[PDB]
């Protein structure tokens, strides 16, 4: 019934009952299991009502008012919208609280001890992709915050049935270009092809670097989905050098300082905001071992372990895994010389335990998605590696949309 | 496309379907209300017989002759032989295909690609502890082979209706002990303080090494174990060394040749063989990684990384990363020198994808535990880490067993 939880490194163990609420199912079966998929393969009436209830009920309990008349009146009023107009609207103080347990329950985030200081934007007195920009801007700038980085998220508006949603092309508010060139290899980075092509297609004149931040395709609902250059200044970036190998910054990579994703769905109390972009803090690993050194993106791990006169000959000299630790070595020295808030992975993943132990305090368990919580390189170095994880979806929820197009 | 579980390779693209799946006929532990995993762990003679003619259907496929006479003559034997006894029993090559096809369904290993090439030592004649005692060191002198590993299993008798099992109390034929010290430390390998203490309490004179290979505790049906001395001269060890620190062979580490499971069951057409120690051989980041760094096994990393001067008082020098690297490599270039088989984790996980390759044709689909396939440095750097993999469990299997005592 309640799946038993051991941490091997410790021997300690818990037991997952906040699981028991979950109301979504995952892709597993007990034939089989999927969890190391990356993705899953107007709304009835009744089912809204009982999304929101619940969501409203968790948002009362959350100020400790539960029960009380405030709670029995919003409840009747979300009764009556959904009655008469087959949806409803979210209060500010709310949205808030539904987008801090969106992040709460996010299984794939090793970064949600943080969780509870997240600054909410509430944008869904947006109407135009202009207006959507100045909401970015002003989301980007806040986050930002001259290296100090602070979590955010700027929520536009819900969607609505019949009507297009609001959405950002963009995966990530900050991403650079990826340009195929002849040859089939690509400029830049590879994994955002289809949006720089998209962003020409859509009147972008393009650049030819290796690091050019695209411009953001914003659509308002629809309507053809319409560009805007982000402001150079409001995009603060991190060249990046090694402590102690003077030839790394010759490789003049860089990475920007804010993860944003934007393509991601928030959903709260059944409703859906198909536009709300979040960021918070890199942890260095993201950059360092995936962005620069995946194989399919950056892919730098051959070219660094050649600069560093290793044996790149042989697998079993593990140039790769030298390689690798240096490129991370270098993305946390730069960011903490440049001062921008990072995170290391093992900071990131002790912290993550910690916070395993207050949500166990809190709600009896959490979340997690072991594959996605455990860093990319020295997995095992790491407490997490060793720490028995329960993965379910717990609404609000963040989760996959569509692409837009 | 179809409908069975889309599988997708997030470095190249590719898609399959694991329709294998299908064939699986004993539930794992995720549902589709959470999924669990990252979990190290989770005869009515009716029961017995559909397994049974399951398998005899899995063996007659293999050899093609799936229908004919031959195959619903034995069908029939096992029916007959069932009807009277309760059990029944494998003919040479049935368990030859048995033993192979375990291993080729085992979800946690990384080196299926050779599941072919299993020597499989029929030990069902055994009757002693003594003789169990020969056929292992007969097992480790051939497997072994001074060093040109070769991969092995010696299957000792199923599990009879009454009558005890054969078991063999070692997790592992070879094995370092565990000495729980005073100050509540440990002496030699944390993992092994149990067997170590059973192995004391049943006679065996310990010594005070941090590396003092454990003797064998092999038990009989219905007999207390029985003590052994593997003979040193066919416990091959390898000191450690760094192919460039000089100081490192000075740490005195080594590890022992051949890993060699022998606590697991062999269950093929639910016959159970409680004692079916099989051995192939490392892949270097079990000892480097897991064994040497773990911080509940030696836990050498901080050593390691005082000896490399590092800084281990801050996280962010990866002063971890960098030790678990050279320790790793330290393994690998020892192993080489030695000259006794190991394989990298790039090249284990390589062989990996390419064995997937062969099941995707061969079956539909294969088996794989994304958590445990992934190796525990460098994940992301190896193809496995971007595999979707789909996990369940087929038959004939290797299943964990509780311990004897
Ligand atoms: C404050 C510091 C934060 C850090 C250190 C952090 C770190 C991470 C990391 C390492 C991942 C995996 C990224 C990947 O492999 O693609 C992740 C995923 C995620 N995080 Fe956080 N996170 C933070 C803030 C946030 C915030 C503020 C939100 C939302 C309000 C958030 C929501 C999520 C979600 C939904 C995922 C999954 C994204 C996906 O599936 O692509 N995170 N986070
Ligand atoms: C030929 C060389 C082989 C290599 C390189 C190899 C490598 C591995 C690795 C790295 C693991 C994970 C070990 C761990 O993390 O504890 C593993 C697990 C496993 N291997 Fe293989 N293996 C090989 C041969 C064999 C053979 C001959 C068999 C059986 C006939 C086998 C059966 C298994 C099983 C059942 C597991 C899971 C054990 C457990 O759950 O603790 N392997 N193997
Ligand atoms: N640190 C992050 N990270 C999440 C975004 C950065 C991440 N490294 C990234 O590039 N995400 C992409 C690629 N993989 C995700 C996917 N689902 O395919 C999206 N978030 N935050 O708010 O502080
Ligand atoms: N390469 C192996 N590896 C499996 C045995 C060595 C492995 N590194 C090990 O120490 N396994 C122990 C500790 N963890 C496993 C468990 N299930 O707890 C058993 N086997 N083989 O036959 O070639
Ligand atoms: C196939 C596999 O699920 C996939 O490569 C996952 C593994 N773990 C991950 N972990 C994180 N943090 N981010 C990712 O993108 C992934 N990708
Ligand atoms: C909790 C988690 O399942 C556990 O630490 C697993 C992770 N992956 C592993 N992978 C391998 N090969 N071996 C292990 O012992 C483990 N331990
Ligand atoms: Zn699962």
């Amino acid at each position: 019934k309640f799946p038993r939880v051991k941490n091997w490194e410790l021997g300690s163990i818990t037991y997952d009952t906040l699981c028991a609420q979950s109301q979504q199912d995952g892709p597993c079966t007990p034939r089989r299991c999927l969890g190391s998929l990356m993705l899953p393969r107007p709304p009835p009436a009744e089912q809204l009502l009982s999304q929101a209830r619940d969501f409203i009920n968790q948002y009362y309990s959350s100020i400790k008012r539960s029960g009380s008349q405030a709670h029995e009146e919003r409840l009747q009023e979300v009764e009556a919208e959904v009655a008469s107009t087959g949806t409803y609207h979210l209060r500010e103080s709310e949205l808030v609280f539904g987008a801090k347990q969106a992040w709460r329950n996010a299984p794939r985030c090793v970064g949600r001890i943080q969780w509870g200081k997240l600054q909410v934007f509430d944008a869904r007195d947006c109407s135009s992709a202009q207006e959507m920009f100045t909401y970015i801007c002003n989301h980007i700038k806040y986050a930002t915050n001259r290296g100090n980085l602070r979590s955010a998220i700027t929520v536009f508006p819900q969607r609505a049935p019949g009507r297009g949603d609001f959405r950002i092309w963009n995966s990530q508010l900050v991403r650079y270009a990826g340009y195929r060139q002849q040859d089939g290899s690509v400029r830049g980075d590879p994994a955002n092809v289809e949006i720089t092509e998209l962003c020409i297609q859509h009147g972008w004149t393009p650049g030819n670097g290796r690091f050019d931040v695209l411009p953001l395709l914003l659509q308002a609902p629809d309507e053809a989905p319409e560009l805007f250059v982000l402001p150079p200044e409001l995009v603060l970036e991190v060249p990046l050098e090694h402590p102690t190998l003077e030839w790394f910054a010759a490789l003049g990579l860089r990475w920007y300082a804010l993860p944003a994703v934007s393509n991601m769905l928030l959903e709260i109390g059944g409703l859906e905001f198909s536009a709300a972009p979040f960021s918070g803090w890199y942890m260095s690993t993201e950059i360092g071992t995936r962005d620069l050194c995946d194989p399919h993106r950056y892919n730098i791990l051959e070219d660094v372990a050649v600069c560093m006169d290793l044996d790149t000959r042989t697998t079993s000299s593990l140039w790769k895994d030298k390689a690798a630790v240096e490129i991370n070595l270098a993305v946390l020295h730069s960011f903490q010389l440049a001062k921008v808030t990072i995170v290391d992975h093992h900071a990131a993943t002790v912290s993550f335990m910690k916070h395993l132990d207050n949500e166990q305090k809190a709600r009896g368990g959490c979340p997690a998605d072991w594959a996605w919580i455990v860093p990319p390189i020295s997995g095992s170095l790491t407490p997490v590696f060793h720490q028995e994880m329960v993965n379910y979806i717990l609404s609000p929820a963040f989760r996959y949309q569509p692409d837009p197009w």
